[PDB]
């Protein structure tokens, strides 16, 4: 259940598809987001993905398989999100991640960011 | 001792890091070890290189831990901490580090980390 696999399945069809009905399929509703800082809900944080999920951006996702840890309902990594605006030079960001699972889906991510996504 | 990669990541903080001990860089990493951190990557003789230039410095550590983050496999570790850093006179910053470390028979073979703020634009560490 908890796996890599899983956490490699909520970037390829909840962000890169920019599905926003998935947000709940895949988070917990508890979840808290640490990122470069900052704290966010459960709820900032899919209001926030969905009015994202509803522009003209892209994004594309790239994984270091060297980079895994799994433990029985956690996982971390290392990516790098490459985002897409129209006619506009992309940008890619390195990503490392701690996500933390309750009842099959996440419930804590703390991550930082190179360079930080704050100002991309 | 595939599962004591916590433990070993702990003491490396404490023996190493807080104490500037460059001395035992060739202790707690493996001589194949590679860092990745902030967008720089670096083998161990740069690695060891690049630290003994900064515990020569008058900085001082301080390194917490985020208990609730930990996540621990066999020969391998990720955690969230807070590295402060200090040079006298200076106002201390706060560091938070997300980092992967891969061991091989006790000893870091691999780190993965990226930091915010980044310590690449430290002022204490921008000479690294």
């Amino acid at each position: 259940m908890v796996s890599i696999a899983l956490l490699r399945e909520m970037f390829e069809k909840m962000v890169v598809a920019k599905n926003a009905e998935l947000i709940g399929h895949y988070y917990d509703p508890d979840f808290v987001m640490y990122s470069d800082g900052l704290r966010q809900e459960f709820a900032e944080f899919s209001e926030g993905h969905r009015k994202i999920y509803a522009s003209a951006i892209s994004y594309a996702i790239e994984y270091d398989e060297d980079a895994w840890v799994q433990a029985p309902d956690r996982v971390a990594g290392r990516v790098w999100i490459t985002t897409s605006r129209p006619g506009e030079k992309p940008t890619r960001i390195e990503v490392i991640l701690i996500a933390a699972y309750r009842d099959g889906r996440i419930h804590r991510i703390w991550e930082t960011t190179w360079p930080s996504w704050r100002n991309v």
